[PDB]
């Protein structure tokens, strides 16, 4: 139930080392999807570890008994969070002019920040996508859900 699942969450924040700001346990309650992908931001191209929680996207370093799997370098309130595919054979200064394949564009709207993320294959991309817009789904539902309750 919601209380192993809350476990959970501590225990896999516990594999995340320089974790910054509140914790998984405050504000989330599921994981809808995590795996890595290619991350190009401010012309940087890195890969990262990404999870994807109600509530928050978290993106990692991988780490090259010591439980830290995974080194915290963001997190995005997905209510200040926006999403734009990208067609297969796009290439601009987004991607460092490289041609972007099974990938799409995040903004940080609450730093004005946008970066590209490609997964290794279109199926990936695609759960990808499917899980953001589930976790976008579900947090208005809910919040629609309890704003028509009060008014
Ligand atoms: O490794 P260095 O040389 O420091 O380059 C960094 C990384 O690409 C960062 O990505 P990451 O955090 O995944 O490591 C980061 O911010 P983002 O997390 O915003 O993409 C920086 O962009 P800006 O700090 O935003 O300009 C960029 O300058």
């Amino acid at each position: 139930g919601e209380f192993e699942k809350l476990e959970a969450l501590e225990q896999l924040q516990s594999h995340i080392e320089g974790w910054e700001g509140s914790n998984l346990t405050d504000i989330c309650t599921q994981l809808l999807l995590q795996g890595t992908l290619l991350k190009i931001s401010a012309g940087n191209i890195q890969e990262r570890a990404f999870f994807l929680f109600d509530n928050l996207l978290v993106y990692c370093k991988r780490k090259s008994i010591n439980g830290s799997l995974y080194i915290f370098r963001g997190r995005i309130n997905t209510e200040v969070m926006e999403v734009e595919n990208v067609e297969d054979g796009t290439a601009d200064y987004h991607s460092n002019g490289y041609t972007v394949t099974n990938g799409w564009k995040i903004h940080n709207t609450a730093k004005n920040k946008w970066f590209v993320c490609m997964a290794k294959t279109a199926e990936e991309k695609q759960k990808w996508l499917d899980a953001i817009i589930r976790e976008r789904e579900q947090r208005e539902s809910l919040k629609l859900g309890m704003e028509r309750d009060a008014y």
